């Protein structure tokens, strides 16, 4: 149904929240709900695992039939697959892990799949453990999407830093 509450409108369609995408996947119920998937969808820790695990592990059996007949996606790629209990639809995007030196400048290309969609709960790409610039990734996604997104990050002095930031 897509009821997103308590998020501050950053721009004509990004919005961000300090909150945990999980409860707010089961609070909305969404019609997609962005996972920040690696290109095997092996969703053991970080945001995937959170997602995961909510679903009592459904996510990871159909991402395990997925990646047995069509293989792993590319970075800065995107797969639509069921969203289970969370939300209708699941879109894994698969955003670079800089720590592990992929190109940063696949993160506009990870971001470019939400367009395809008219409204999304998503993390904010690259960041955590995958070492992007957090604050460059929250640009990416402003000049990039134009459709709806609803950034939930679930850390009060990152979201203050990201707020702070933008404002400038
Ligand atoms: C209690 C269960 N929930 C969680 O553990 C949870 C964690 C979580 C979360 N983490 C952020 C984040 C954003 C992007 C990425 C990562 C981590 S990662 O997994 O380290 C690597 C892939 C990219 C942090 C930056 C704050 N953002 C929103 N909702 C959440 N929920």
């Amino acid at each position: 149904v897509n009821s997103f509450s308590g998020y501050l409108k950053l721009t004509d369609n990004v919005y961000i929240k300090n909150a945990d995408i999980v409860e707010e996947a089961k609070k909305v119920k969404p019609t997609v709900v962005v996972n920040a998937a690696n290109v095997y969808l092996k969703h053991g820790g970080g945001v995937a695992g959170a997602l995961n695990k909510a679903t009592n592990n459904a996510m990871q059996v159909e991402s395990d039939d997925y990646i047995a007949t069509n293989g792993p996606l590319k970075v800065g790629g995107s797969c639509v697959l069921s969203g289970h209990n969370l939300a209708k639809h699941c879109l894994h995007v698969v955003g670079p892990n800089v720590n592990k030196g992929e190109d940063i400048q696949l993160l506009k290309s990870a971001y470019e799949n939400f367009n395809q969609h008219e409204v999304l709960l998503a993390p904010l790409l690259s960041a955590g453990i995958f070492g992007a610039d957090p604050i460059h990734s929250l640009r990416v996604c402003v000049d990039t999407v134009r459709t709806n997104v609803y950034l939930a990050v679930f850390d009060k002095n990152l979201y203050d830093k990201l707020v702070s930031s933008f404002l400038e």
